[PDB]
């Protein structure tokens, strides 16, 4: 497999302006007829090079003349000796039923559906499968009427007819030129939820949600979320939907989350289907986020698309930023920010420290499907958010407006977007652009001094980004570094110098810099990197008392949570070192006291309290350490939970009881109380065994919603309570027919602290609700074990690695995209001790030797073994 390079970008030799597709659909053999209007832009002797994968070519015509001047080669059809403008007609066959990779045209249950991003359309026909080629599509679909009564593609229905032998057809036209990755086709039999949204300017939009027969009871929340998304994009960004119909199809078999195909989004059913007895608060909020995300792509991705795939973050960073802003505006901004920061520090930082490290705009890609990453998406959003911090909302929106004005109807670059922001705002972003080209996580070190003689406070701030495997050279970035200074009363000290106010967002642009503030009338307690103002590691020598002071006094809820994280980090590190020496947990009394105060504080938002009372995950804890000890981390997390459960037992029960809610509502105040109550339950499960078992079993059985039922079941598994097996069996018996609900149970099985977890996981490969044919099942059982049970995955006997090798040997052939998701825990080997590294290296070497090794795995394995 050959690497492709961003610096090799060249405008295409040919454009296609219009394509008319016909599908004669059948699961075994689909015939595709594609009639494209092409125009040569390059040299008169340049051949037309069409991408194609696994196609059976039937015929090639140019202006209806059977063409003799062509050859097929690896991944391509190369057509020579063409006029400047011509009609290309290709007929080819494909086999949806044979498509286990779920890219191109494939089967999802009884339905046929497509996935074309990034380079899936070339699995359907020979085409210019590159996103800077935009064409107007029309799509004719011919199929068996009984099997496929609904035949959907992008845009509007313009023709329909009936044929002999029980077949029918529909033709669709989408007026907006698009790259082929935004093409979609769906055929099948569905229940349809229909509704309407009227845009602010009065365009009435038909909304249609297609779900498997029998699932209409689970569709209204997604529909509500769609309307919410449409309204928000109007209010916040001034953007209206631009077509007459908005279709969403929920499919059970899907490699990712959802796909923004113009006017015909295709969603993993996990991000559509919800009922109060099947879905948790988190599921509801995820459906909201993902519905919003795909909707927001209509402008940031569709109306303006990507010139090439190295520009992926142009749409993904900006659309993730938009979905976060949406969720934050509608819900708790603090809880959203907190959770997004947990993801950055606990998951994205790990990727940036790994062999797969890349800038948000990559320079080199072998398999583009490998680059739909925490970096491109989540760090991409942090970079957008930094622009927002630097510009402020008004200038940011001016930048958005200039971006659309310039680039609407075209494929653009990351640099185009940055230039629009810079030009609209008059803020210089030339240095800022390095965030697009540099990989790795900057470390920002802060030292301070208070001078009582002069009433000056001095911050000396330094930065460095360690070298990464992809980049030997690193340079200083433009880091927006937000601060707040507090006096002894918890009041904010005005920032000023030489008689002028100073902006609280410091521009940290050098390797080292000093900032001096005057009229600092009392020695301050600083709040540093407020609202996680840049995606960086902060090094500052906090005292415990400074941190508990911030937990009490900090103005923004994020700062209060973040101070608690810094307080915990010190004692997590302490207790992991202790674990390694065979010593039990040690925690100062004043630390337990800070958490008691949070529990008992009547004024604190329960949403905030709940997050402070949610310990960092084992993945967040891992990032505190150069070399990860996953067993020590897991056991310390449990010991810390048990210690707090004992110290806080009375308070935890009081708050648990106080937050009881008889009515279940998917409403932010109720969700916040429930999140707090269940945070309390988690500790209570790890307290005195009989009371724990009673509380947990009672909640599981009395729950009137899945959030409370699953919180109880999860606690029973985590604390290995007596009731565990009975409750787990009860859930299986009730829910085994429901794959999405069973995913929750597979996750609990996979992440269990039980000594025999791997045995159980292997046995579950035979479970009635599990199948290797479904990405959701695979991720919930196998992915959760390897990625979310590092203590078991990294068992000292190497059994976890051997298990994953077995699974990846299957998935490499079946579904390389899912295989490549699942190999990630193995490529982290350099973070582990020598003995583990050698077993992980052996595992990777076994996979490297596989017959028919996918490009997806090849790329990751070679980087890991380098
Ligand atoms: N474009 C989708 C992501 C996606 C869905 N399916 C895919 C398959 C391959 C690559 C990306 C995807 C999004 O970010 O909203
Ligand atoms: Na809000
Ligand atoms: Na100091
Ligand atoms: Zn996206």
């Amino acid at each position: 497999p050959q690497a492709k390079y961003r610096h090799d970008y060249r405008a295409p030799d040919y454009q296609i302006t219009d394509i008319d597709l016909t599908f004669d659909l059948d699961a075994q053999k689909t015939v595709v007829t594609a009639v494209s209007q092409a125009v040569r832009h390059g040299a008169s002797d340049a051949p037309l090079r069409l991408n194609g994968e696994d196609l059976k070519l039937v015929s090639v015509h140019i202006n209806d003349e059977p063409w003799t001047a062509w050859k097929e080669e690896e991944g391509a059809l190369v057509i020579s000796n063409l006029p400047e403008r011509f009609t290309l007609k290709i007929i080819n066959e494909i086999s949806p039923a044979a498509n286990t990779a779920l890219e191109g045209l494939y089967q999802s249950g009884d339905a046929l559906c497509t996935q074309c991003e990034a380079e899936g359309f070339r699995h359907i026909t020979y085409y210019l499968d590159r996103p800077d080629v935009l064409a107007r599509f029309t799509t004719k679909i011919i199929a068996d009427k009984i099997k496929y009564p609904f035949l959907l593609s992008n845009g509007n229905r313009v023709a329909q007819g009936e044929l002999e032998n029980g077949r029918h057809w529909v033709q669709w036209q989408d007026p907006f030129p698009k790259p082929c990755y935004l093409f979609a086709l769906v055929a099948g039999d569905f229940d349809v939820l229909r509704d309407t949204f009227t845009t602010r300017s009065g365009r009435e939009v038909a909304l249609e949600l297609y779900v498997d027969r029998g699932n209409l009871d689970r569709a209204p929340w997604a529909m509500t979320s769609l309307k919410n998304s449409m309204k928000w994009d109007e209010e916040r960004f001034g953007l209206e939907y631009d077509l007459d119909i908005y279709m969403i199809v929920a499919v059970d078999f899907f490699n990712m989350g959802a796909m923004e195909n113009k006017g015909l989004n295709i969603f993993n059913s996990k991000y559509v289907l919800a009922r109060t007895d099947t879905a948790t608060d988190k599921d509801y909020l995820d459906i909201e986020r993902v519905i919003g995300h795909e909707y927001f792509h209509n402008w940031t991705g569709n109306r303006v698309t990507c010139r090439d795939w190295f520009q992926l973050s142009l749409k993904e960073g900006l659309t993730v930023f938009r979905d976060q802003e949406f969720s934050s505006d509608l819900g708790s901004r603090a809880v959203n920010r907190i959770n997004n920061v947990r993801t950055m520090r606990g998951l994205q930082f790990a990727e940036d420290a790994s062999p797969m490290a890349h800038p948000i705009r990559p320079d080199m890609v072998i398999e583009m499907n490998n680059f739909y990453t925490l970096t491109v998406y989540e760090k991409g959003a942090e970079v957008i958010r930094m622009i927002h911090t630097l510009l402020g909302e008004e200038n940011f929106q001016k930048g958005m407006q200039l971006y659309f004005e310039r680039h609407d109807g075209s494929a653009a670059t990351c640099d185009d977007f940055v230039q629009a922001m810079e030009d609209a705002s008059n803020v210089d972003l030339s240095h800022f652009r390095r965030w697009y080209s540099q990989s790795g996580t900057p470390i920002v070190t802060v030292k301070d001094d208070y001078n009582p003689e002069t009433e000056q406070y001095t911050l000396t701030i330094s930065q460095r980004t360690p070298a990464t495997p992809d980049q030997a050279e690193k340079q200083p970035l433009h880091i927006p570094f937000a601060i707040e200074l507090y006096d002894n009363e918890g009041k904010v000290i005005p920032l000023q110098k030489g008689g002028h106010p100073v902006n609280s967002v410091l521009n940290v642009t050098q390797a080292e810099q000093t900032f001096v503030f005057d009229n600092v009338y009392f020695q301050p307690v600083p709040a540093l990197l407020c609202e996680f103002s840049a995606p960086v590691k902060l090094e500052y020598k906090w005292s415990d008392q400074q941190l508990t002071f911030l937990m009490r006094h900090a103005r923004n809820d994020f700062s209060r949570w973040d101070a608690a994280q810094s307080l915990l980090a010190t004692y997590i590190k302490l207790n992991v070192a202790r674990h390694q020496q065979g010593q039990p947990l040690s925690l100062p009394v004043h630390v337990a006291d800070a958490f008691r105060a949070v529990l008992l504080d009547e004024k604190i938002d329960p949403a905030l309290a709940a997050e402070i009372l949610t310990l960092p995950s084992v993945n967040e804890m891992a990032e505190l350490f150069d070399i990860i000890d996953p067993i020590a981390i897991a056991e310390v997390r449990e010991a810390l939970t048990r210690t707090l459960a004992t110290e806080l037992a009375d308070e935890l029960l009081a708050i648990y009881n106080a937050n009881y809610q008889s009515e279940y509502r998917v409403e932010h105040e109720d969700i916040a109380k429930r999140t707090l109550r269940n945070a309390c339950l988690r500790f209570l499960a790890f307290g005195e065994t009989h009371l724990a078992d009673v509380l947990v079993s009672k909640q599981f059985h009395e729950a009137n919603n899945m959030t409370d039922a699953l919180a109880a079941l999860s606690a029973a598994v985590a604390a290995q309570l007596p009731c565990r097996d009975a409750l787990m069996q009860e859930y299986d018996d009730k829910w085994h027919q429901n794959g999405l609900v069973m995913d929750k149970w597979f996750i609990l099985q996979a992440t269990s602290p039980a000594a025999n977890v791997l045995e159980t996981v292997r046995g579950l490969l035979q479970h009635r609700s599990f199948t290797m044919s479904n990405p959701n099942r695979i991720r919930s059982l196998i992915g959760a074990f390897a990625g979310s049970n590092p203590a078991a995955f990294h068992a000292e006997d190497g059994s976890g690695y051997l298990f994953l090798v077995e699974m990846l040997t299957d998935l490499n052939s079946r579904n390389p995209q899912v295989a490549s998701r699942l190999i990630e825990p193995l490529i982290r080997l350099k973070r582990y001790d020598a003995k583990r590294q050698e077993k992980m290296r052996a595992a990777l070497e076994q996979l490297k030797g596989l017959e028919n090794l996918s490009g997806d795995l090849y790329e990751k394995i070679t980087k890991a073994l380098a």
